[PDB]
C-alpha cells in the first residue's frame, strides 16, 4: 500500500560477492522507513544505505536527436545539458557518444 | 545558475540516427522551462520530451548484500524491493541476477 513502487535499477546484474554501489529509482518513500530486500524463496538479503542515500529527484525522459552527420565512422562524443528556455542558462556538460551506423 | 545540474544519463553512447529513448536524473527544474540540448563547438540538437516526461522521483544509492553462495557456478536472479519498516510492507519485485566469481 501506500505504493511502494520501483522504476528500475540502474544495474540488472553484477557480482555475487555484493558489496556493489547501485541505485534504484522509484515513488514517494521516508526515508526513516525504507529499505532494500534482495531476496529467493529461501533467502533474503538487504542493500547498505543510510536515510543520506535517499535522493529526491528529477528525471526526465528524452529522445535523443539525430546527430548532424548520420555517416559519421568514428564515433563522437558530443555534450548533453540542462538549458532553460526563458534565459537560456546551461548546466554542466555531461558526455554522450554518438556510434556510426 | 538556480543549479541547473545533471546527475546522470542512463546510457553514455548509442545511434547516430537518434530517436533512442533515454532518460536524465538532475535537480530541481521547471517542467514548463527546461529542454535538453546534445551539443559540439558546431552544432546543436535537442531532446524530444515533453512536461508529461519530467518526472520527480526519489533515487537511493546503495551496495547490495553478498547472495548466500558465493560459490555459485550459474546466474541466479534473485528479487528486489522496496520495504517498509514499520509495516514491513514491500513494493512488486524487480530482478538482479547475481554472477558468479
Amino acid at each position: 500500500t501506500s505504493e511502494l513502487r520501483i522504476c528500475r535499477i540502474d544495474k540488472e546484474s553484477g557480482p555475487c560477492t555484493g558489496g556493489e554501489e547501485l541505485y534504484l529509482l522509484c515513488d514517494k518513500v521516508q526515508k526513516e522507513d525504507i529499505s532494500v530486500r534482495f531476496s529467493t524463496a529461501s533467502w533474503e538479503g538487504r542493500g547498505d544505505f543510510s536515510q543520506a542515500d535517499v535522493h529526491r529527484q528529477i528525471a526526465i525522459v528524452f529522445k535523443t536527436p539525430p546527430y548532424e552527420d548520420l555517416e559519421i565512422s568514428e564515433p563522437v562524443t558530443v555534450n548533453v545539458q540542462l538549458q532553460r528556455l526563458t534565459d537560456g542558462e546551461c548546466s554542466e556538460p555531461l558526455p554522450f557518444t554518438y556510434l556510426p551506423r
